[PDB]
């Protein structure tokens, strides 16, 4: 328009862009149509597997995971899948880990099949975030 | 204007309003100026106490807490304060509890004084949310 201003909405995008040598998410990489087609294929081909996308909570200080797409046996429990993720990122047992579905911590005795049927995304994947504890950069 | 529509922004407010016999938050109850004055008074009068507001994560199925404002000794650790909250809501040890500061889980060996100096609100209080595990209404 006529006036202008340092757009506070854009400033985080500029700051994030300057730190590029891209950790884009599964949803940012693939259209909704493509994700829907893919999850339908997975469910047709592997009826007892739940397609899960695992991503670190944005900004968490825990190490990132090398693999984000998992075809998980439906009878695996939340606790068991948490152990699998812990093994994948090699987080020592003494350090806590947390899984989040819809920004809450799923009860650990639920199966991934239960959680999938109730909490799957519109695109047919179950999205699971993980983090550790936050030290806020303080002396622990 | 000229046109109209069932405002999706307002519909959750209508639905929430119909469930009234009000669980408003500390910030919703008190102006920013009043909160700033009060926390400054607390810090002047009790130099080794951190003023903490404890509130259940919105929508969590865990029981609500009867008391939200705490003047916590600064050398109390996060783990110890979690135990205090657990006692206050009488949550059995077998059920998990989580504390959140700025939407993350604070490291359990930090003191409330450390967490206060780093993560206090602009209004001078430390805001701590708590929840349990989410069963998503499923059979546990």
């Amino acid at each position: 328009m006529l006036q202008f201003e340092i757009d506070d909405e854009m400033e985080p995008l500029y700051n994030q862009a300057k730190q590029m040598r891209m950790k884009s998410t599964f949803k940012e990489d693939h259209s909704l149509e493509h994700r829907c087609v893919e999850s339908a294929k997975i469910r047709a081909k592997y009826p007892d597997r739940v397609p899960v996308i695992v991503e670190k909570v944005s900004g968490s200080q825990i190490v990132d995971i090398d693999k984000r797409k998992y075809l998980v046996p439906s009878d695996i429990t939340v606790a068991q899948f948490m152990w699998i993720i812990r093994k994948r990122i090699q987080l020592p047992s003494e350090k806590a880990i947390f899984l989040f579905v819809d920004k809450t911590v799923p009860q650990s005795s639920l199966t991934m099949g239960q959680l999938y049927e109730k909490e799957k995304d519109e695109d047919g994947f179950l999205y699971v975030a993980y983090s550790g504890e936050n030290t806020f950069g303080l002396e622990v």
